């Protein structure tokens, strides 16, 4: 069978195909309490019916002030467990595996009141200046990722992904453009990586399953991080037990980015080869032919699909047809697929 | 703009477009009690997110022995109201109108114990011979359609459709091939239509909203019903206040049917023109071009889509693209659609 | 199989499928002598390689002053025979049948010098007033259609189509909006039809093969011709031996026309049913599903494709795929189709 | 504009886009004289009307016994000039540039009589054993490529490509699996490359325009040539003035090849980077998205399309639509494109 529909096993978790629903914020928690709503249930479960191998739930805040907006999903309270337990059970029942992206928006948080970051530097001219986290606060945040991971495990998730990309809190600590700290969390690449290092180690104390980390492989800015920097971080993550690196890019600050089909694939290929780390490719991949080429030419291990899954929830079927192959259909739709 | 995406008003109900999700059994009520399950919620709500103007819920039995299978949805108990109330609230919240198809499988019921029909004539060689309904039993069944309609209203449905097609109970009374009764419910076309006439009148005593009736416009069999007979029934339904006739065909008995794109459209066009009744076209309609042609040439008023919505839940978007036009996307998917 | 790809026989001509390349002017006779050029050869022959059942060559003038533009093809001289003979030989060699549309632009001719029409009435504000043809001039023109038909036969064409549509000379005589004559060629519907009647009879004196006539089934204007008038003309054409009526519409004068997929199909269906005449459907038909629906529901006998064949010369292949069926490919492309 | 539709200049020749019609044998010279036929004219010219930037004419034999079949095109006689001159003139008139692939089938020639190769080793068990070319014959063949190039120049071609791939004569000399010669044309990579070296140098004495060379970048066989070998040959070709290397693979002998979308792209990327040579990518590239990715990620300079151009002669238009961009349409089809 096509590589796109060939299984892969990661830490006891076996995915039936290589299609992954990339995490995408829905801004639909209208009660502003970070809880799930019927919309979220239908939104996610429908792609499970659609045969996506792994569905990654949108950025879920580990602290209420770490939300991007007050409509974001959260996982900062035990009260969030009940809802997530229902979602994981139903997604798995339809045949898919499910993961959750643990997040903290840092200086890009669009909330009232003080927002936090490694240094008091605003995202742009239209944003509020964040408050520099005290060492105590940085360590409490590490514990919040750990506590959130514990809740995710209890809720039944198969995979946990750490959001270290798109200019949010962890990415802010990683890049010299946003981190000007003078303590143990700033300076050398070792110190800039320390926040992520501690998060990974603490999460490992409560979670032994598949662990993914999403990164922005380049800042596309002078004096910022580039692929060489991320190959270095990737080697350190490998040593810590990270199973796969989800390769995105940009958004730390505004930058000129040449966007085209497969524009972020070179990052996934370089990290995979140089860091001997499994990688996820993402970025304007909209058909089965490109997905297959990426996998077959050894550029990545999983194909993350975002916007095409918003246009076509049953992308798996469409891709199978494009590749002239067959895949199992959800039982209820056998007479249509 | 395109007619397919132009609003239409029926009674006090306005549909935002003319695309309808044709009723389709999901055989997913696993507890065998006719109640809804999480799968049903995701299945239906996802097409509401997908912008379908009107979603018609699958055949729902008005009596437990009227189910096609023990895994069918039901509406014979007040215990069914709670679940349906949640479903209608969520589908409408996503922007669509919702209907329910009231049904009774008659001699095609696949259940243990006696099954019923107008006459003791089996569907085929592999089916049990049904019990001829006594006149009182027929009247009790009319009351059950009435009681089911009352529950549908309480649950919040916008439209009610009577299932008088596909060889089920009502169709069985309508056709001389299956109705050999010699009492008030058999013989002349008027008497064969009496059961449906009484159901329509009783339903109208508890429901004043949009009322649709789905028919099989031909039996494709010698001595059976043909389009001329249905044009006649349509005129009577118009007099009774039926708002639209959903035009399907066949299934009373096995028959040779030439299937092709738009194979049932001639039924919708003839009933529309000769009975001055709004009609719904259904049958191998899979793209926006054909849908627009049917509406623009005056062959039907609503376009019912079945299997294409199982392959593409977001058919509305696909059709809009095919017609080189734009439609509103669910707010959450604005950056993908 | 699919009706679209089932053979059909007209007289002594059998078409391998029911797809027809609608006549389309290319304005490529640069020497202004009506002769063919290399571009015409590649343009037409490529659709023969593409498996179109019947290819109809663009409007070819029967008199030099009957051209739409000085870049049009012509068939008014024996000097035109040599070129056409080469074209018919090559198109037929590739497996298709070929026809030619005999024409005269009348008052819509864009040439220097006097132009002719049934009455001295200009097409519009930006057009020259035509000279009213004397009775003798009308008779000379009938002889020119006859002489052109004889040349078409000598050149090897399989079908001859008379252009009686789109506001050109013959259509001008047919409509009371443009024909105000008081002699034998004007007044009653019979007299307005006389010019076409004589052309058909004279052409039949030199041509006994398939004869098509393209009409504009409606003027979409008050006091102008409508489908009822054309059903009448169709009955007369049937009596005269015309084999098929190619159903287009409009262009006699400017008018508001609602265009959409299959907007001219009702004309083909009504003429077919009421005049018992084979018809060709044309007008925004761009896919195999609609083509099959038109044929299966008995709305027309041949499907004429214009613009979609300019976008996709191999539409036959595309349509076959859309209908989930297989057709023979040109031998040279067996490893691609 | 998209890179796929961005120009590129090679030795005074400017291509308007990066789409190239890969050379494809048509086996249509029915007179067995290597001359062009109307089919060839329509076949090639239609893709020029279709806006392909560069059209490469199929393998054309430099010696009659170098044909693959007796139906192949040839360029071994001055009599072939007349026909080619007409083809180049007409393709250029439609807006495209045109090239020709100079070839000699070697041991894969399917002709009666002795066939030639560097060594007496058959292609497979179903093929005739070739005659080992004498040194005199090898040198005469070099002169035939030179003489053929002179004819191509006189005929008006814009580009000349040397066929050194797919197991034909030149490839046979390059690989140790097929070349066991003990003279100056066999042994070391220098001697195995000598035949090609002399062909390039002699062709340069009569042709100063764009020069392409198509190679099979791997034999996919133990002890055969691999990408490392071809990177080496590429460096030598660069020194000799070759402008671009058309990167194909296989066919020297039967081998197990994993075929998938873009399966030969790694060869084009590696040769481009390591030999600093412009390259052409080819192999299961069927859409504009993949074509754009290949160009944008710097994997090749030109995108060669074979089978998709047999299915869709107007691939350029399709690709433009897929990339959401606009390109000029042939004047005659402005109302369709
Ligand atoms: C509406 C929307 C919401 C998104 N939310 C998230 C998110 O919560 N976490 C994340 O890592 N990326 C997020 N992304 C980025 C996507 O996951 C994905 O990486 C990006 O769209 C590139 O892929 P695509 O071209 O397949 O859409 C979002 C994108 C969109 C359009
Ligand atoms: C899985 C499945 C379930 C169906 N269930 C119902 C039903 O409950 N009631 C009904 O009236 N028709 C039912 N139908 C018939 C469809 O509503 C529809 O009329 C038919 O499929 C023709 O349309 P299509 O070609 O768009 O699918 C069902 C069809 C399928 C394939
Ligand atoms: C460029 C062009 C040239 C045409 N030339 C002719 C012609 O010579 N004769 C004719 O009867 N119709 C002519 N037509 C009308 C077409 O044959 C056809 O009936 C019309 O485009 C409707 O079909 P379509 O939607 O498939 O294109 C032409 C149309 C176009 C766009
Ligand atoms: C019918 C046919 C004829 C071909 N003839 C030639 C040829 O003359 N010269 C050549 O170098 N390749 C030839 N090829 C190989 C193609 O040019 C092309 O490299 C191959 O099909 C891979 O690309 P594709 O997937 O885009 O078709 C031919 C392929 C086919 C299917
Ligand atoms: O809402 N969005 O567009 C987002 C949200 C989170 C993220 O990581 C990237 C984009
Ligand atoms: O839409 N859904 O999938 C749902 C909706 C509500 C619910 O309680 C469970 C699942
Ligand atoms: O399950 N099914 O296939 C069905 C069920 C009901 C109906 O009206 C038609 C078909
Ligand atoms: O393009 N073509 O098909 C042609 C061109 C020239 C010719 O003499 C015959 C056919
Ligand atoms: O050039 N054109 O657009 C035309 C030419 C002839 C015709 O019958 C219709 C349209
Ligand atoms: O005919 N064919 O399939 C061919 C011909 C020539 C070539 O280089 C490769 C394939």
């Amino acid at each position: 069978a096509r590589k796109l529909f060939t299984p892969i096993t990661i830490k006891d978790m076996t995915l039936k195909n290589r299609i992954v629903m990339s995490p995408m914020c829905m801004y639909s928690s209208h009660e502003k309490d970070g809880k799930l709503t019927p919309f979220h249930m239908a939104h996610y479960i429908s792609r499970a019916i659609g045969q996506v191998g792994l569905i990654i739930v949108e950025a879920s805040a580990v602290n209420p002030q770490g939300r991007i907006t007050d409509q974001d999903l959260g996982i900062w309270s035990d009260e969030h467990i009940e809802g997530f337990a229902k979602l994981t059970e139903q997604v798995k029942e339809q045949g898919s595996k499910i993961g959750i992206q643990l997040a903290h928006a840092g200086r890009k948080a669009e909330l009232e009141g003080d927002i936090f970051a490694p240094s008091a530097i605003a995202f742009d001219e239209q944003s509020a200046t964040p408050v520099e986290m005290s060492a105590e606060k940085v360590k409490e945040t590490v514990q919040e990722f750990k506590q959130a991971a514990a809740r995710a495990k209890e809720a039944g998730f198969d995979v946990i992904e750490i959001h270290a990309a798109h200019g949010y809190l962890i990415h802010e600590f990683l890049s010299p453009l946003s981190n000007h700290r003078t303590d143990e969390y700033g300076g050398s690449p070792e110190n800039r990586y320390r926040f992520l290092r501690e998060i990974i180690d603490e999460v490992k104390q409560v979670w032994d399953g598949p662990l993914f980390v999403r990164v922005s492989a380049s800042d596309y800015t002078d004096k910022g991080l580039d692929i060489a920097d991320h190959i270095g971080f990737a080697k350190w993550m490998k040593e810590q037990g990270v199973d796969l690196i989800d390769c995105s890019s940009g958004a730390l600050v505004h930058a000129d980015i040449n966007v085209f089909p497969g524009y972020q694939v070179s990052f996934a290929e370089k990290i995979r080869e140089q860091a001997d780390m499994a990688t996820g490719a993402v970025g304007m991949i909209t058909d089965g032919s490109m997905a297959e080429e990426i996998l077959q030419n050894g550029r990545a291990d999983l194909i993350f699909i975002g916007r095409e899954l918003l246009r076509d929830p049953f992308f798996a079927r469409t891709a199978a047809k494009q590749l002239n192959t067959e895949i199992p259909a959800p039982v209820q739709y056998e007479r249509g697929w």
